[PDB]
């Protein structure tokens, strides 16, 4: 299709990929307990931190750190917010959450895996696979360029009403707000599109288009899940369309979103709709993903972002 990778394009971006380090280096460190203000919440916030830090490209990256009223009390929460050109007039903005859900002491430890460690991950990978090309769009002051953000807070920590959630977007999306930006006028208007990552690496997730203003960037998700299929470039993938399927959604959600969308910020919400069938329990595990699956969203994301950004 037009400004679709040349194949020959395509093959070394994913070729760029490494999933043992999308395993081992991104995703298995997320999956400890990481409720919000926990030290394991600390922990994470600092490795993604240094990680994003790490990568060449020389990324812009910032806490966000702010206390807010709970059902538990006053709790601290801290975004991540990782800007590669923070000069650039707008970014494409990658979203997801990396707090687990706090459940009651005495019961199974949860993780959270597909919710959201896995996002996070993929966010990395990413930005990893990518960062020499994206170093090099940064040095030639490419006018739009990438941001990340790894939002604190976005589960209920007593489910104590619709107040209790969504913490850290909340905060971040009035932040923004506050913040000049060239030429703006402030931070929101500098996000062209806010693509929401969650509830992502069980088997067999379903995609529907929640919002018809970014229908367009639905379709070419879809278009690039094809292609891949049809180069051989997808494992477990006997379908050819599979993932991101066509019509009204099975029902939208409450997310991290929220707060942007209601400021006029373009949405895309890549949650799987069913939600996994772990959902919400201990069993959102390590051992409960579908590697395959996983590799899958992997390729079709990096395909995507070099595309948009023209890597
Ligand atoms: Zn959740």
């Amino acid at each position: 299709l037009i400004g679709s990778l040349p194949e020959a394009r395509l093959r070394r971006v994913v070729g760029q990929l490494d999933p043992q380090r999308l395993w081992s280096t991104y995703l298995r460190p997320l999956l400890v307990v990481r409720t919000p203000g926990s030290p394991g919440n600390l922990q994470v916030r600092k490795f993604l931190e240094a990680t994003l830090r790490s990568l060449t490209a020389g990324w812009h990256v910032e806490l966000d750190p702010f206390t807010a009223s709970t059902p538990l009390g006053p709790v601290d929460f801290g975004n991540v917010v990782a800007t590669l050109d923070p000069r650039a007039a707008r970014h494409l903005t990658l979203a997801c959450h990396y707090d687990s859900k706090l459940f009651p002491p005495g019961s199974t430890p949860f993780v959270g895996a597909t919710d959201s460690a896995v996002p996070c991950a993929l966010l990395l990978e990413l930005a990893q696979a990518l960062d020499l090309e994206l170093s090099r769009a940064k040095k030639q002051a490419a006018p739009v360029t990438l941001q990340l953000l790894f939002l604190d807070g976005e589960e209920a920590l007593k489910e104590w009403g619709p107040k209790d959630s969504l913490y850290g977007s909340r905060h971040l999306a009035q932040l923004m707000e506050s913040i000049p930006h060239s030429p703006g006028p402030t931070r929101i208007q500098a996000i062209e599109l806010f693509m929401l990552l969650d509830l992502l690496g069980a088997p067999n997730p379903t995609f529907y288009s929640h919002f018809p203003r970014t229908v367009r960037w639905f379709h070419r998700l879809r278009s690039i899940e094809k292609r891949l299929h049809r180069l051989n470039l997808l494992q477990s993938h006997p379908q050819e369309v599979m993932y991101f399927q066509p019509g009204e959604p099975f029902g939208s959600v409450e997310d991290d979103h929220i707060p942007f969308l209601r400021r006029g910020v373009p949405v895309l919400h890549l949650i799987s709709t069913p939600f996994p069938a772990v959902w919400h329990t201990p069993a959102d595990t390590e051992v409960n993903l579908h590697p395959p699956t996983v590799h899958n969203l992997c390729r079709i994301l990096a395909v995507f972002l070099a595309e948009y950004l023209g890597l």
